[PDB]
């Protein structure tokens, strides 16, 4: 009478008036409600699910009927939890579908039974869009109303009267509720307004709960923070609102990043906590993060909020700007040492080893210091192969590019001195390569300020949606004619000049010629020596018109068109190129002599309810408002001043 396709039409209907009949039928014959001969063979669904998925305007009459009588033959902590047992909705229950439905009234139904609020959603469906999925929320109910915009029933499962839901319950990947709300979070308007909500309401909600770390603490199967989660991510929106997190209430103020030391009238110190954004060695940091592994489309924005900016100058002043500047010079003069070399380089024989003098000494030692630059630029970037390198390399504007340069340098400088050393004679060529390649690579520290650091980049914006467009077609009109037009001289078996006729290497001078033409540095130098000297004239203006006066010209105004435009992110580019700068010559010191460099300072922020002062390293912020006046909140430091 109740067989498996009738039953899912009725549920799915809705009527709980023809099901008035399966007690009597589910009792005598001693079946239940979770058999296989009951449920669907593919996923595994059962009546409570489908109930749910069919459900008349927040209203299915059914699920307070299944399971009456689920008790009567008896099951709730087994028909409630009936997971799908897929390979695509691994995991998900009755209470998984009754949140995202947004039904309330059976959340406390399902809970009321004590079904379970940890089952965790696994499918391939509840998986990032990074796998083949389409949303992750975590994997836990709780993640999910939170996940959701649902507040009240983040409320009610925390605050209810049965099995409560912990907020530290960690899913398959480390990642709590507050890990999850930086996943399903973007960067638009309403998104990051309940993202920061339903963020708050948490880890506030934590505090009055377990009194103990922070949840923000709670780390995850990849090593990172809610923090640091978003920083990988790009979620600027949220980002922000941890960094700024001004929290009033005494009980929970210990959940605050930014503080008020002092307010005498209208000027105030603000200071912020940089327990994981400046850490000198030991722990992973927020600043490393957004700046070498992160989402170059918002690092700018990331890097332009409070105290990242004022902190990456208060590197540069200390040690970022000196040992730059002692890069610099340390690498012009290697080039010096390598330009002098090559003009005081023999050529004589073969490979000329034999130096018997000061001066060939003096030459040796530009050699020897010369190619350590190129295993130290080899070694310093096959390291990088193992630790950071491979972005989307050379569309790459941070270093990208470069890295890419040094190596070739580094290649170059190898070859030149196997076949200097080798016997073979064309070390000179490669070395010649070498040399201007480097002074080129020069242009790498124009980081050092903003007017050539904009100008490097713009060099190499420039040179891609601008002249690689123009060697393209350029290359079209110069092949056309200069078949067209050596098509028409004559040849030399007509006898003997070349400058006349035609014979042998004419299209490969003829080229040159016309790219002198295109230019303007060349002649016309027109031709009689054709058999149809008219026709030829018709050719040259014409490659002269459409290349001179159409294409360069052209080529000058889409320059234009590109400098307007790329300035504003050629400013953006500069400070990731700026601060990338520092974190790795920040990086490439000792622990102790970081911890030197330190920029912050220890403050007694407040008591951790123990009595145990809150010492954290801080950084301060001066700032002015003529219209907040109540700035009576958080004064930490009653006498106003830094009192020196
Ligand atoms: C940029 C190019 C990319 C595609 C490859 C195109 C290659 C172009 C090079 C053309 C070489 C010349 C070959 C034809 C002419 C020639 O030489 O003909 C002959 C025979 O040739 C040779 O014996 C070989 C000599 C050259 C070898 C080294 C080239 C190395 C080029 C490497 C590529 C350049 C970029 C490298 C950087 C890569 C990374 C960048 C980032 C990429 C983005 C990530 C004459 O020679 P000769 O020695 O005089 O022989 C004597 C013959 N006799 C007279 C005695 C009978
Ligand atoms: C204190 C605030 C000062 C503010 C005022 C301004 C001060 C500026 C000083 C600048 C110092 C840095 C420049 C020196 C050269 C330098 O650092 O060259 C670096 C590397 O050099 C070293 O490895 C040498 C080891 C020793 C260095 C420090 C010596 C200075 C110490 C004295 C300073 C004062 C503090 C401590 C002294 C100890 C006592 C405790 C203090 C507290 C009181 C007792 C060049 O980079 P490179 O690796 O080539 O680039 C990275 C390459 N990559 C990763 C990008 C590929
Ligand atoms: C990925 C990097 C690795 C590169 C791969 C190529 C490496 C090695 C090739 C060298 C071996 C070939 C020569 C051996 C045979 C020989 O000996 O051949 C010679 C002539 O050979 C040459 O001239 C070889 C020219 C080499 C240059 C290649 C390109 C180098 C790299 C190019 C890329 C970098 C660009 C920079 C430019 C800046 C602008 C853009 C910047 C970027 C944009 C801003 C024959 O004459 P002979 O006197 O008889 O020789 C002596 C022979 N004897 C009599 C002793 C037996
Ligand atoms: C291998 C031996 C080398 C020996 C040392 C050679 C010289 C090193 C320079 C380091 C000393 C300090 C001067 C540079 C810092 C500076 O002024 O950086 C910039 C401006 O810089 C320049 O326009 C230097 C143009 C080129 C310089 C020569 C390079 C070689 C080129 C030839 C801004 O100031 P900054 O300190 O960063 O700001 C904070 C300072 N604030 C306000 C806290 C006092
Ligand atoms: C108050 C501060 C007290 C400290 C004072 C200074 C202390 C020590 C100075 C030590 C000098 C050597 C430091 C080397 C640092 C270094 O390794 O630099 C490298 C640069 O390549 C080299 O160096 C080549 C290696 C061979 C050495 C140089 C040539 C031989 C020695 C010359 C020294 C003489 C100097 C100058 C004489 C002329 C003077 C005119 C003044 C004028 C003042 C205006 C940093 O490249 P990288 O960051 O890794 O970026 C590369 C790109 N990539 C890989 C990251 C993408
Ligand atoms: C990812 C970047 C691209 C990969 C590297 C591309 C390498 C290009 C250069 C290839 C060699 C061109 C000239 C032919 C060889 C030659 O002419 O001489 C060869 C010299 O061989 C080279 O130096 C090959 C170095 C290859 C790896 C690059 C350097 C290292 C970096 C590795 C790449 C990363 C010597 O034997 P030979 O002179 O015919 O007879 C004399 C025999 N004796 C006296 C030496 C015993
Ligand atoms: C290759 C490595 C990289 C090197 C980098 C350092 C290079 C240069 C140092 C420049 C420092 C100042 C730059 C700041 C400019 C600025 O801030 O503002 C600029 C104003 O520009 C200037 O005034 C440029 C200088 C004018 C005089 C030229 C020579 C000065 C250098 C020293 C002398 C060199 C000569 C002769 C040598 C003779 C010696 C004997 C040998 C002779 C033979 C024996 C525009 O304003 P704004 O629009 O607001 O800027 C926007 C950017 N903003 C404000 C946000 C930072
Ligand atoms: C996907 C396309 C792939 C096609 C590639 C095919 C290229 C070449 C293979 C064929 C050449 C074989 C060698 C020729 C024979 C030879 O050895 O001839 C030599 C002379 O030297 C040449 O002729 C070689 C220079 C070029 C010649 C024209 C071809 C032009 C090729 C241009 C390729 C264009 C690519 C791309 C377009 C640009 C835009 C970017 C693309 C699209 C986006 C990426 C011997 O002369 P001699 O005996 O003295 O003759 C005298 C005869 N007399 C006096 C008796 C009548
Ligand atoms: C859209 C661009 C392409 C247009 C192409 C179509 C136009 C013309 C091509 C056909 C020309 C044919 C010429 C005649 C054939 C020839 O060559 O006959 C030669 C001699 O010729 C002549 O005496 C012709 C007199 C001069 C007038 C030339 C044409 C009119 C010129 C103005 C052209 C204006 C338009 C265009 C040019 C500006 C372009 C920039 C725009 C933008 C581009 C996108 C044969 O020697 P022979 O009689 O044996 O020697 C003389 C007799 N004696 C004394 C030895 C016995
Ligand atoms: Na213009």
């Amino acid at each position: 009478v109740f067989n498996r396709p009738i039953l899912f039409d009725i549920v799915s209907r809705g009527s709980t008036a023809d099901l008035d009949g399966l007690l009597p039928f589910l009792l005598t014959h001693k079946k239940r409600l979770t058999d296989e001969e009951f449920r669907e063979p593919s996923t595994g669904k059962t009546c409570l699910p489908k109930a749910l998925l069919n459900l008349s305007n927040g209203r299915n009459d059914t699920i307070p009927v299944l399971l009456d009588i689920a008790e009567r033959t008896g099951n709730m902590r087994e028909f409630i939890n009936s997971p799908f047992r897929d390979i695509y909705y691994r995991g998900q229950t009755a209470l998984h579908i009754a949140i995202e439905r947004r039904c309330k009234h059976y959340v406390e139904l399902l809970v009321a039974q004590g079904a379970d609020v940890h089952a965790q959603a696994r499918g391939r469906f509840f998986q990032p869009k990074d796998e083949g999925g389409y949303f992750y929320f975590g994997e836990l109910p709780l993640s999910l109303a939170a996940c959701t915009n649902q507040p009240h029933i983040v409320n009610y499962l925390t605050e209810n009267p049965h099995k409560k839901a912990d907020m530290r319950r960690q899913d398959s990947r480390g990642n709590t509720v507050l890990h999850a709300l930086v996943a399903i979070a973007d960067n638009t308007r309403e998104n990051t307004k309940f993202v920061t909500k339903m963020y708050d309401l948490l880890l506030l909600k934590c505090a009055r709960l377990f009194p103990d770390s922070n949840l923000e603490a709670v780390l995850n199967n990849d090593g990172l923070s809610p923090l640091m989660m978003a920083a990988k991510t790009g979620k600027i929106g949220i980002f922000q609102h941890i960094i700024r997190r001004e929290v009033t209430d005494e009980d929970t103020r210990h959940l605050s990043r930014k503080f008020k030391d002092w307010a005498y009238g209208p000027v105030y110190s603000s200071l912020y906590d940089l327990s994981s954004l400046d850490t000198c060695g030991e722990e992973a940091s927020v600043l490393e993060i957004l700046v070498y592994n992160s989402k170059i489309e918002n690092r700018h924005e990331m890097l332009a909020v409070e105290p990242i900016n004022e902190l990456l100058r208060d590197k540069w002043r200390k040690f970022g700007a000196v040992s730059f500047y002692i890069n610099v010079v340390s690498y012009l003069c290697a080039m010096v040492i390598f330009t002098l070399t090559a003009y005081y380089q023999p050529l004589e024989g073969t490979p000329p080893y034999p130096y018997r003098t000061t001066v060939d000494y003096l030459r040796l030692a530009g050699e020897v210091i010369t190619l350590f630059t190129g295993v130290l630029f080899f070694f310093t970037n096959i390291k990088d192969l193992f630790m950071k390198k491979c972005p989307g390399v050379n569309s790459l504007f941070i270093d990208g590019s470069f890295q890419l340069l040094y190596f070739i340098y580094s290649v170059l400088v190898i070859v030149s001195a196997a076949l200097y050393l080798a016997g073979i004679e064309a070390y000179l060529a490669v070395m010649v390569f070498a040399l201007v390649l480097g002074w080129m690579n020069a242009l790498y520290f124009t980081r050092g300020l903003k007017l050539t650091g904009t100008y490097s980049i713009m060099i190499q914006k420039i040179l891609f949606k601008d002249l690689f467009r123009f060697l393209l077609v350029y290359l079209l009109f110069m092949i056309g004619y200069a078949s067209a037009l050596v098509s028409l001289l004559n040849p030399c078996a007509n006898v003997p000049t070349y400058p006349s006729c035609r014979d042998s290497e004419t299209f490969s001078t003829f080229l040159l010629d016309l790219f002198k033409l295109t230019i303007g540095m060349g002649d016309l130098e027109m031709l009689s020596s054709t058999k149809y000297p008219v026709v030829f004239i018709i050719l040259l203006v014409t490659y002269i018109i459409l290349t001179f006066v159409l294409l360069l010209n052209m080529l000058i105004a889409l320059m234009g068109e590109t400098v307007g435009q790329v300035s504003k992110e050629s400013k953006h580019i500069w400070k990731l190129q700026w601060a990338t700068t520092i974190l790795d010559i920040e990086r490439s010191f000792p622990v102790f002599l970081r911890k030197a460099f330190r920029s912050g300072e220890m403050v007694t922020v407040g008591k951790s309810s123990d009595g145990t002062p809150d010492r954290r390293w801080c950084f301060r912020v001066d700032e002015v408002n003529w219209s907040h006046w109540n700035q009576n909140l958080g004064i930490i430091n009653e006498d106003p001043g830094k009192n020196e």
